[PDB]
């Protein structure tokens, strides 16, 4: 029968969380990067990864002014920066409180291989998932992020694929939600190949619809959950053009297609799309006329973060630099959150 | 990859047909009644079971006055009802027509037991469903219906009955879309049994999520489509009391965990259910605080006709006092469907 | 909980009809062919297609010597054939069971397309097939054929249409199994294009994965139910050959990882390969060296009937050399049902 | 399309090791415990649980005399006996190697509880499986378990815990597999509960159906692989009593219908069951009259080790008599798989 995976004080908690987390005119930023994902991005300018190094870039990142507050309501952390501190001792979680934001922690352990499929990869980390969670609880990660890849190829996403990734997907979900965490569901899909807006618009509602099926049949709480899906573009290889409209059209038609309303928001991510086209793309994701049920926020990495890391140049003497730029581009995508971003 | 269902024109004539059907104001009136399940109701009042007492009562139902148009939306006929005429001669789909309805038919043929279940069954009738369709779009109806029965017992709804009803409701939309005809999926949940609220809407859930998972599975085009589900109501056998708020908050949750904004509009059936208790819970589920991105309009056989039918009684004299009661029953209704009905 | 779809004495009664169907030595001669199906097969000779021309053949094929009784252990025929009679005035059933045969009957209507596929189509006949098939067990049809088409394609077959075939083949198995007949579930994967034997065999194996699941899914009495499936052999267009032996390993090897032992017999289809062929196939295919749980028999179309038609020509006077060329067929078949058949 | 999950090397290697597990007459002695899984047998006697009183214990199963050779063809080891060494300073896997027994590892790590079931829990151990598997692989384990523990309810197993634990099992498997290691599938039914024999027959085949759904959808090589399911047997609070042979025909009859004969062998759990009862009912099931194409061997935990713990007493002076109870409950459990067990 129905056996009540979560109490109606838990679901008013997670209710909470996320309705903060995407709450009107806030989005989402992923400061969350692995040793070796950020040091792609250290070695971009040429300065070492190092714990200090890295500790001094997400504090720049999170202690910015007061203008990112109403601009941020969630920062997604990684596992060693939930537990760094400012420069005066303010932990790095207690910072992202401080501006209204949520403290969002990344708990998914990276993608491996499936065998028997080409080269697709399932994402790994529901291992003592639920003592994590209900640490990062306790450090102040009031929700969590699970990144699952998907991409398009001739005979890609599987069927074996998209259900496994779906399936661990909505045990992450439960996992975070017993653990009074709000989990954001994030099946991405990779815009590599030539494929079309059509097809990745095809291959997103099957995603999703198989996300969401796997979430309804794992008794998550929808509420108490957030969407982090592709925006639905053409792959880089793709020789076809389409307009920022056209792909708002088309994400805004997967999203209603797929999501039930009672998600609370949808972050979307960049997904290898330089910041002004994403925030380009927000904005007109929010201006489509098509009636959207949730709040389209924006958890961007990169969109948010390239303009600050390239200012930076991993000395300290651009840390203002590197602040006002993430801040002037917190403001935009909060404009494209609420649909009012003119460039 | 993606292969096209339903080419852009057939699309949009599909979303043109089922937002005509759901308009704001605008319900279906559910006259799909077999011989035999039209005999029950012949017979509550004495009056013999006749192709010319059944051609009498369905044009009762459809010639009603002009104040009778912009309440409904739609009306369902059986298959003897679309090839039989008014007392004019005119066709009673093109009756349905000139008042600004909708035809549409029933083309279900019954439900047949499921095997190693407790009780559990399945509809069929998608033998030849293509050529059907095909002639009912001819013959002026623009959407169809298909009655999915489901119910509610200690082992009830299992895993085979809710998979395989859904399965052969996609099926049925896959072959209305192909043909022109907007398909509404009704997976119908009796409310028979001592459940509870929280059990009706646990197992409501579950059924609408595997109902669009099969419904994406099948490629079925949801803004095409309506959804004809049963409200979350406590068993008839139910001891505890719920209120029509409490009715339609767990309705609406029910409806924004599983079903997808794309669908156009969700057409409730009484269930069982008197008149004004149909239009009051109609009413709240559309006061409900919860944002409803769909249309949430009525398709009642039995709240809209029943008091219609006990005022006919079976002879002429009483046609316009069943008019009176029907058309005053389908205002009431749409003012519930607009949210504005106050007995 | 546990509902049981047949009780123990139906059990038996299938499970008898099962194994009496597949005795060593016996196979199946599918005399099934729809007026426009055997239309093409006579039209091949120069005959036309008519109600005594037909009547005559499927004699011709049903009233052999007594050579063919220990070779042929069931016969599936046409609905217009199981109420034909033999020039005696016996009836064509009868004819069956004189010989020693079981009578099927084909109860599928044929493949429909399914939408957003690549061609795809999934078979119909569901629709009253409970009363069909109560009607044929009185009319002496103790098991009932369905072929559920699948094709390998660059995209196909696809997850919904081996979802949808594999369901609409449990829901025709568990008809008839309540209905006293034993059901031979014919998942045919057509041997059209140029996908090698590799691919047939991984195609073969998901496609019986999934026919298998479907059948536990829909409480389906294995041990009295047949498999009808394609020999794992490379595409017509395939430029790469494969031995005979490679073959039936491939085969084997398919049916092993997928058909669980239960099942009574495997019954497979010509599926458009020569007599001789198919004879050399199902005879390495019994020579297999992996051990083979199940009775590997023939249930042929046009590898029993290609040299008898040829023969007959379509006038009587042919009558004993198109019946002793089946006859000999026939016995070829048996013995490669056996292992024993050296050309 | 086909992309091969592993090479016909691998498929080999894999096939090769699977059938020197289950050998004829060879079975699996599951030494596998965890520090609190021992820690309970370990205080049956009143021994304190240290290191140098599990290595003895471990010591004392594995370097048992040459009687036990052709009895145990596979033993299950814990991540600690792995690294652990014989008082000769052998290591246990080579100590292992020496008697021809296959070494194991159990890489499961525990079940966690499913959210919305009734107490249903899913086994985690997936997070760095491949590396672990690896390193085992260098170690000398050339095959892994994975305890996927279900039980029966009133409301359980339910869709959701069947799905999760086939999913995980076969996501298992395939890390398993492209590691070179054999996986031991062992979706075990607690016998928990008055449920009778008909039920768990019938769970165990729901179970067993999905498990191997899940492994065709994940493409486990099912050469190489083995089962390690629940006998089918009553609840422990189950007051009807089945015979032996009752309880073996149930269990083979749920075998025969799910699992595919490309499974290499059958390794059988003990269940909560004395260690005559065990060795009885395997006799019985090896005695059945259907036709069984996979090795019915033993992999017993409690029923080879029980009388073993309970005669050496957690000192060394019981050393070898524990050495000969041990062996002749090997000897005797050999018997059983081979059919030939007369108590």
């Amino acid at each position: 029968h129905s056996h009540p995976a979560l109490t109606p004080e838990q679901k008013k908690e997670l209710s909470d969380i996320a309705h903060r987390i995407v709450a009107p005119g806030k989005g989402i930023l992923a400061a969350d990067e692995s040793t070796g994902s950020i040091a792609k991005r250290l070695q971009s300018i040429g300065t070492e990864n190092t714990e200090e190094n890295r500790r001094f870039y997400r504090q720049l990142l999170l202690t910015a002014d007061d203008r990112v507050n109403p601009c941020i309501g969630g920062v997604i952390l990684f596992h060693e920066t939930l537990y760094q501190k400012a420069d005066d001792g303010r932990p790095f979680p207690q910072v992202i409180k401080s501006k209204g934001g949520v403290v969002g922690i990344k708990v998914d352990k990276g993608v491996v291989p499936l065998a028997g499929t080409n080269g697709e990869t399932t994402t790994q980390g529901l291992d003592g998932l639920s003592e994590r969670c209900a640490q990062y609880k306790k450090d102040g990660a009031d929700f969590a992020k699970w990144r699952c890849v998907l991409k398009i190829g001739e005979h890609t996403p599987s069927a074996l694929a998209i259900m496994e990734n779906a399936n661990v997907l909505a045990r992450y979900a439960s996992i975070c939600q017993q653990n009074g965490i709000v989990p954001i569901v994030e099946p991405e899909i990779l815009p590599d190949g030539d494929h079309d807006l059509k097809r990745c618009q095809y291959v997103t509602e099957k995603v999703l619809a198989a996300v969401y099926k796997a979430l309804s049949d794992h008794h998550i709480y929808l509420e108490g959950t957030l969407l982090k899906p592709n925006m639905v573009t053409p792959g880089h290889a793709c020789t076809q053009k389409y307009s920022h409209e056209e792909i708002a059209m088309a994400t805004v038609t997967a999203l209603r297609r797929t999501v039930p309303p009672a998600v609370t928001g949808v972050t979307f991510l960049s997904g290898g799309q330089s910041e002004e086209e994403a925030s380009i793309n927000l904005n007109a994701i929010n201006k489509c006329p098509l009636l959207k049920p949730w709040a389209l926020t924006f958890s961007y990495g990169r969109a948010l973060q390239a303009s600050a890391l390239k200012a930076w140049g991993g000395k300290k003497e651009n840390l203002k630099a590197a602040q006002e730029e993430y801040v002037k581009r917190a403001l935009a995508n909060s404009l494209a959150c609420q649909g009012k971003y003119t460039p």
